[PDB]
């Protein structure tokens, strides 16, 4: 598995807590500042897998006349179904039926407790948002299927 | 001039105050809610030009297996230079030298006062972010060129 698939995010649509690809890896943004040297936005984030800190700045590109764009990359999250939960990990299933027996769940904002609560009251309607990067996969958020 | 040029914005990167295209026009989002009928995000916004209220929901598309995307469109802002300011409007110039003698400035968050203040202390470094839609143009934000 190569680096996570991504989408382009306008810098003016980036806030604290958002997940961006910083130095090649998915990180939770904890600080947005301005570089004194370039005037560009600098992002400080926490690697979702290693929990290490990384920094990367945006840069300016000029697609068309008078159009200045400043963007960062965000990961494409996949949505898997939750079939079972067992000690820290879950049994997930992709849209096509591919079974992941031990999908890890990130320890952030009580995701596990919220996930387990939703599972015990509508298992089939519970979904996990998953980040896939260099072979690794991990549920980073949840979502009960809309009404 | 056709409808404003746009970029795709992930719904999880949309917050109050952001400008989105709602019912075909640039609007400032003032409320984000969930539709009881579809479970999709519903956006209530104020048309930047007419100040009228509009609503539009996101919808789900499935690009790849297990990939569920929910997005809205945002306008592509152009950056013009400020050559002069005169009673409510400004003389702007595009990146290519095209002169707009009476570019209107939106009355939002004291943009005019902030703009005039910056102009009187670094005219050449002052830039205005401009929304272009169906022939109309208007400065909706400002930006002094980075360091």
């Amino acid at each position: 598995g190569s680096a996570s698939q991504t989408v382009t995010i306008p810098c003016h649509h980036i806030r604290l807590g958002d997940i961006l690809i910083l130095q090649g890896r998915p990180c939770q943004v904890i600080r947005i500042s301005t570089s004194a040297a370039t005037g560009q936005h600098r992002y400080l984030g926490v690697d979702l897998f290693t929990k290490q800190l990384h920094e990367e700045s945006s840069f300016v590109s000029n697609p068309a006349p008078s159009v200045v764009v400043q963007t960062m990359l965000g990961p494409v999250f996949k949505q898997y179904r939750v079939l079972d939960m067992q000690d820290g990990s879950i049994v997930a299933m992709t849209e096509t039926g591919d079974v992941k027996q031990n999908l890890p769940v990130i320890d952030q904002s009580s995701l596990w407790n919220r996930l387990q609560k939703a599972f015990e009251s509508g298992r089939g309607s519970v979904r996990v948002l998953v980040v896939s990067d260099h072979g690794r996969e991990m549920a980073v958020d949840m979502k009960v299927v809309h009404g």
